[PDB]
């Protein structure tokens, strides 16, 4: 197995942590926050309002988090290079805070002891290696790799599987994101964008993302060819990524139907996922599937022109995807 | 003055009635409510969550709703065929139950005495005229009109003006709607559509929407080339509608920022709007404006495709367009 | 095992068997909707927004739900007189619908040929038989029963624990309830109540609710000394319920707080729990619990005056409960 | 006129300075934001969701906010002892950040030259007085002053009424309170409390207020006799408050109702409402009441014991309280 130290215990360090107990795939010998108590921990472990009860047992003996009967070491550290990632004997350690996302900021976890570092935020400069995608070409030599984004990991693997099928001239992504923790519960001053300042329960929020020019990274071919906006909307815990493209080759949405679905049920598998059924947002809540595309949805002009639907659990998938991530990096070493 | 009889005091027919004693434009004389009591009415009417509370006296004396000093006649007839319409001396009839969208079912309206009826509901049968885009082309002749669908009503002033000057090959349209009072509240049996049953508070329910399609009807040369789909989100007032398309001419979205603004300035005024401000759905609640472009919101891929974001109040901007309407129609008669 | 016919596959019908089917206690043979298809119950079945999607195969072969491996007969008739609920071999018949409460209509399902028939809501006439509190005043000569409110349920086992440790000399109860199906999205007609055809996702719908004074039925002693008024939220699935009371003999916090546990512990296990930790209404969702005290939130004025606060899922633990009263009614028979 | 400046541009800050410029009562010289930008200012003040577009024209020429006309300085000061009041020429100054509610980080504002300060947040060492209970006890010698709290403003109108009329032996309070700036969008870190660290959307938040403890110090008889506790619903702008209480002399539900009635419209007017209607919450927003009293919804078990229902828009209420408290000091002066 491989020993995996988490930075942040923020909403993805949390449910890295969960998916990684529950799967079963990667053990979390070590969990650093900075603000965020022993106590505490164990409060914000249990509970979560998205994604229901953790199932198994959390509790603080001796400043270890016992989770299902495994201790965690806990680190107080603000930066990274104070944390003892070697002493907590953790091969990788993935970045969750989200503000050392450049690979310097990334590597100070490197001195610590870390073998490598996982970054669960985009990072340019790092590597991206989204799962079931450009996994394949990681190498040994990488220490710091980026899992690019939850919008990008649900867009990537159904562009894998339409551009190898149809081919795609050109792009365009609507996403229907969820709540997140940036968007404030009512009128709030965010410098950055105004737009997010803005309550989240009462407002529908126009956003741009760059996870479709994070596709054009992960996939070649495609880059230049992918870009697209984001709403935030007040949802919990699921969004939607919408395509609307225009193929290279014919094709009827039926053909599409079943390359997707031949492509869930062959090599993308987990990764993605179809349905036919009349799904909604709820349905596609704690899921484990990274992209999981809606037939019924998508409504195709012409064989050349045509809209895909894809839901994602935005928390849930990625953080599952994480731990593929370094399941797959250990076996490659 | 045209006096104005409303069937049905639904959404739409509160608002249509709101729009009217605010505008001006039209005198409400008679509404009909088959099973809205006048004590109800007062209540209705007077108090709107998502408008605000009426401005003005809302009475119920001897049988009449005297709104702002004028009293309305009420009617509780459940077939239009009864209803008194030439007695209540109203010229012009607003169907809006929606159960009477077929031109047949209209005309029972016709036979009450009202000269012209008008559906506030697309209608497949009735010839639509969005204000704006087809109105001059209305006739004296015709008895029924149609006035569309909000989201017809939002999408055709911006394809009018984008297709006129820069051209459009193909679009495909994704409407992030607001409630309905179609969605339970949770999950609930709607036969139609398994979808929408699904409850709103906590789904993002994705529908199909044939407001694309009626924009091919009402202006002709885009026949054909846009269709649809649209995602309903727990929001109560304001809906966004995003037009991915691929111009036939180069475009910079500088120039295409250019033409709406222009527009806007010139002849589709309070029929377009263009804002450069970071705004977001709350700010257009409560607008008289049918489509209101964003500028920032929307990305371009390249010159030729273009992705354009309008926010719509639904429920305000099309009742006011449905007054905007009859006036017109008294002008032409 | 006692085998049980639903009525109604409405959010308590379709909750109903899942708990059935989960905690097994009662094997499901017959489900009667008028309006359902049984392609519709296998969709409304499988998922569930609020309580997640149902674990096991719910399947539709030969015009049987195969759900868990057990095929239930599906019957399609408005009159309980004409549904065949002997054929069915249904021992106990649970109604739903709600629109059946007096027990003339509730017999109508006892010709069909159940042997007992059982209201899942309050029902004037039938007695009321709450779990935990007067269940064992039942007795195999009554053939209806009714199981009161989920209000209802919840108070009963809290204000059977204080009034017998400490004595209540009056009691007025504030339930903050969670959204209903009543509940219009937006402003509505709804004739009965002005205030709850009002939309409930931007509004707070002060309603009345008889549940303590149904409470004071069950409980004789307390009948008469407990009225209420309920606030309707944006919240989909738990509400939470409180008790100020001014108790016969004084009572210190801390002394409130054990007897519960003790209680909670002992002979009122399941139907009342206790928690001390730092909940929310989201760590009560899917809750079997019909009444789960939280202790740091009730706070008392005097050791006579006190006010208690008990969180309870309404649509999950008042289910959970019928499945639990009919058991029960099995083993007295 | 009395010119005053505001402290903080938060939420507070915006509505108190709207009221201002609506009410015009009191002239806005100048505004400090360690943090907000004057252009930042414009666009925040322009557009609330909450409470709709402000009416008038907020512009930025030469570093001034010029809203209706007139020119506001904007200071951009951490610390209250660098700001220049006096050079703002600024009479009264209103704390509103609400990290300065103690009495010396007020003076600092003193220093700066402001002849009083005013506090939004309620303050243990300063004197608290809402108006129209204790306002008249006010003398020109006491220079920092505190509005107390929203739900503490709604409380002490209805609490003054029923307890001269009838007397209250003893009192307990619940408020159906609005999502707040401090509730999280989803589960989140809050050291503090817990509690709200718990997302404002998905949850219902039990928290602990001292307002009907601050009641009991603005009206002396009363204190020790009200207690309280606070639900956090996901409402965005209004919220109710539950005053349960066994009167001293009895009193028939109808007789409360009349003695809420003549004070309403007599002395305590603006200050407290009574509507009969079949009100909302959102009927209440925009409201300049801060304290409306709903007839219908209150229940009494007996003469003495009654429950009353009062419900206050929390944010713009009691706004309109700060700036009527500041006139009516300039009326003093």
């Amino acid at each position: 197995k491989v020993k995996v130290g988490v930075n942040g215990f923020g909403r993805i360090g949390r449910l890295v942590t969960r998916a990684a107990f529950n799967s079963g795939k990667v053990d979390i010998v070590a969990i650093n926050d900075p603000f965020i108590d022993l106590n505490y921990m164990v409060y914000m472990f249990q509970y979560d309002s998205t994604h229901g009860k953790f199932h198994g047992t959390v509790k603080a003996e001796n400043g270890k988090l016992v989770i299902n009967g495994n201790p965690i070491t806990i680190f107080q550290e603000r930066d990274p290079s104070k944390i003892k990632w070697g002493d907590a004997g953790a091969e990788y350690v993935v970045e969750s805070t989200g503000v050392f996302t450049t690979m310097e900021k990334a590597g100070a976890h490197l001195q610590g002891g870390a073998k490598r570092v996982i970054i669960s935020a985009p990072s340019a400069d790092a590597p991206m290696f989204v799962m079931g995608v450009n996994h394949e070409k990681y190498d040994n030599s990488l220490k710091i790799i980026s899992n690019a984004s939850c919008t990008t990991n649900c867009l990537a693997p159904l562009a894998k599987v339409i551009h190898d099928n149809f081919g795609i001239v050109e792009g365009l992504m609507t996403t229907v994101h969820a709540i997140t923790a940036t968007q404030k519960t009512v009128d709030g001053p965010s410098g950055k964008l105004w737009r997010d300042g803005r309550g989240a329960l009462q407002n529908i929020i126009p956003a741009s993302t760059g996870a479709a020019k994070a596709v054009g990274k992960v996939i070649p071919e495609l880059n230049g060819k992918l870009t697209g906006m984001a709403f935030r909307v007040p949802t919990a815990n699921v969004s939607v990524v919408d395509l609307t493209c225009r193929l290279e080759k014919p094709a009827k949405y039926d053909d599409i139907k079943k390359v997707v679905k031949q492509a869930s049920e062959g090599p993308l598998k987990g990764i993605l996922g179809y349905t036919e059924h009349q799904v909604v947002s709820s349905d596609f809540n704690s899921d484990t599937h990274s992209s999981t595309f809606d037939a019924g949805a998508g409504i195709a002009l012409n064989d050349h022109f045509v809209k895909l639907i894809s839901w994602y659990d935005n928390e849930f998938g990625y953080s599952n995807r994480v731990v593929d991530l370094m399941a797959h990096m250990a076996s490659k070493e």
